């Protein structure tokens, strides 16, 4: 059961899904839930075993009102030989009773059980709020079904790069095509019991005048016409007047008073502050307390923790709550990769204190621009925020992988386990990676480097890893159970497979039959390096972190260091002069050259390019008018026309 229920009593009897059943509650219970139930009961006829579905207050469930948790979205579920009860505290609770029911049903059989359940955190879900290609319409439809199945009740739509979400075209209604698609998203979210929260991000060019105020209002009104019933205003990552607290609070309160309190059915009204984490707060400034004191009590204030990227702690949530005068609505910046875009972040969700549910009013994950890939952290975040006290890091991760790709779980597992760390970055945030084999890697390399014998067991572990990596890469590429997931990760799967092959060859170079066999392996390895460079230069070419990195934390560094090392030993033994560099680089220059898009740079006297190119400019720190260029004699960046 994911998420795990608050309370669970299991019997060790199993009853069959009644061939003949009698349904009590069908026309009075939440239709979404009745719909799931009926699908599960296809080819089953309606005397028979009584099944009771309904919300508190419904005739159908009166007998059980005591049993139904007195919690929003709570429910009571019961299966025995004589009957089934599915009873929500409210309509969404009945739907969630059904989501739990569906997981219990295995082979037309059910365990005898009694469950009392409800969420420990009121708002749980996802904020699509990253920089990068926003999620496709189809990705989104898929996400909303996934959210319902995992009792996530919130989808906050706010992709930084959607021009009708941010400046300047926030002022503009969506075009007809986009609008109809959003209308469809709201309907699907409704059906899966998710609040679609439409966010707008206007602060960068907002004028604090009636005109802009009205435009914002009319935009919200248009969204309402499309079915939206929840709203947010994001003030993150902007500069200027669009960051004045009082003005923000005033705008928020006005939206509240003239809009959220004027429609009959508006649910969530949420604002993300400009100072959105501790380390970006002006120490002793009045930004957060102004918001805390001026914002109407019913307005949620988002927060990403002590740092831009970070895990939520007891001391952290307390620090913020004292200033905003209410429980923070958490915006957790994981697995979002928009600042390390050459990495996938597919590891477990961990790091967030499990005892602070009461201290947060919401918990949403900012995911990767890779939607299907993000379902691993998303399912885990769903599990954590519904029941943080039973949150199990690795078990949920494995459960997510097996839900996403039952046909190749172990392979996805192998792949995700070695694609979890972010590498070095401006936000300082890291994840463990490849911990299973890290000790063996570390012993092997320390010994080898120092001419001290390595343990044969460690050598074999590595070897075994490279082999499993190749099997999972090839099996992943050809998987058709979730094509969109495979499309998203393919570049990295290729890169991952070449990494595994590079490791095998380098290991063979360590064993090293003879002089000629060594050179064969050494040459194979140069070729692989060049192939990795090629993928890194042709796949995923975005402006910020172009390319494709994989197994960066433990595995690549082990292979590279082992290569440099065995080559040095070969050069010594045979008085040779093999090049021991580990990153193929087609240009020539003691710091490593790098190639990013059409820049050729020295890592922070004479460079020689592998060819003549039109020069664009040189930016040095202590234009070329298209002049031909191959050599450059004297930050250190050459841009050329490529
Ligand atoms: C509140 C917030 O995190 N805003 C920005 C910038 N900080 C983190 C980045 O990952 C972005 O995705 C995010 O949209
Ligand atoms: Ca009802």
């Amino acid at each position: 059961l994911q998420p795990p229920p608050q309370q669970l009593i299991v019997q060790n009897k199993t009853i069959d899904l009644p061939a003949v059943y009698q349904l009590n509650g069908g026309e009075e219970a939440n239709p979404h839930a009745v719909k799931v139930l009926k699908e599960l009961l296809s080819g089953k006829q309606s005397k028979g075993m009584l099944i009771s579905i309904g919300e508190k207050g419904d005739k159908s469930v009166r007998k059980y009102s005591r049993q139904i948790p007195d919690h929003k979205e709570g429910y009571y579920l019961s299966v025995n030989e004589k009957e089934i009860v599915l009873a929500g505290n409210d309509e969404r609770g009945t739907y969630y009773a059904l989501q739990t029911f569906a997981q219990l049903l295995k082979d037309g059989k059910l365990p005898e059980v009694e469950i009392k359940d409800y969420p420990s955190v009121r708002y749980r879900g996802v904020v699509e709020g990253f920089y990068g290609t926003p999620w496709s319409h189809q990705a989104r439809l898929s996400q909303l079904k996934f959210y319902g199945k995992n009792k996530m009740n919130t989808y906050i739509y706010g992709p930084k790069d959607d021009p009708y979400h941010s400046a300047p075209n926030w002022r503009l209604p969506y075009p007809d095509k986009e609008a109809a698609q959003l209308q469809e998203l709201v309907a699907v979210a409704n059906e899966n019991e998710v609040d679609f929260v439409w966010a707008i991000h206007p602060g960068q060019d907002i004028k604090w005048n009636k005109e802009d105020r009205d435009l914002l209002l009319a935009k919200f009104e248009k969204m309402y016409q499309l079915g939206v019933r929840s709203f947010a205003v994001f003030f993150d990552d902007i500069s200027g007047e669009g960051t004045n607290p009082q003005k923000q609070a005033e705008l928020l309160n006005y939206i509240d008073e003239k809009f959220a309190q004027v429609k009959p059915d508006i649910n969530q009204l949420v604002m993300c502050p400009t100072e959105y984490n501790k380390s970006w707060s002006n120490p002793n400034g009045n930004y957060l307390t102004t918001l805390g004191d001026k914002l109407n009590p019913s307005i949620q204030i988002m927060w990403t923790g002590d740092r831009v990227i970070s895990d939520i702690t007891r001391d952290g949530i307390s620090w913020i709550n004292e200033r905003i005068k209410r429980p923070a609505y958490i915006w957790w910046n994981f697995p979002v990769s928009d600042y390390v875009r050459d990495h996938l972040l597919l590891g477990p969700v961990y790091g967030n204190d499990t005892t602070i549910a009461k201290e947060m009013s919401g918990f949403v994950t900012n995911p990767m621009e890779h939607a299907e890939s993000s379902k691993i952290a998303i399912y885990s975040v769903a599990s954590y925020a519904w029941n943080p006290a039973k949150y199990d890091t690795w078990q949920t991760w494995k459960d997510a992988i097996r839900t996403i790709l039952p046909s190749a779980a172990e392979e996805l597992e192998c792949f995700a386990m070695h694609n979890s760390d972010l590498g070095p970055n401006g936000h300082g945030y890291r994840r463990e990676e490849s911990m299973d084999i890290q000790p063996a890697a570390e012993r092997f390399l320390k010994a080898f480097k120092e001419g001290k014998n390595y343990d044969k067991a460690d050598f074999e572990t590595l070897q075994y890893t490279f082999e499993r990596m190749k099997e999972s890469a090839d099996i992943l590429l050809m998987n058709t159970e979730n094509k969109p997931l495979i499309v998203e990760i393919t570049p990295w799967v290729h890169q991952f497979k070449l990494t595994a092959e590079m490791g095998e060859e380098v290991l063979k170079m360590v064993e090293g039959r003879n002089e000629s066999y060594f050179l064969r392996k050494y040459n194979h390895v140069k070729a692989l390096q060049q192939q990795m460079f090629y993928i890194d230069q042709t796949s995923n070419q975005n402006p910020y972190q172009p390319g494709v990195k994989t197994a960066t934390r433990v595995i690549k560094p082990l292979i590279d260091r082992t290569f440099a090392t065995v080559v040095k030993f070969f050069n010594q033994k045979f008085n040779a002069h093999l090049d021991a560099t580990t990153d193929y680089m087609p240009h020539k220059m003691n710091l490593p050259l790098q190639v990013k898009a059409n820049r050729v740079l020295i890592s922070p006297v004479e460079i020689e390019l592998d060819a003549i190119y039109p020069g664009e400019n040189i930016q040095i720190n202590f234009g070329l008018q298209k002049a031909p260029v191959k050599f450059v004699r004297f930050q250190f960046v050459l841009t050329i026309e490529k």
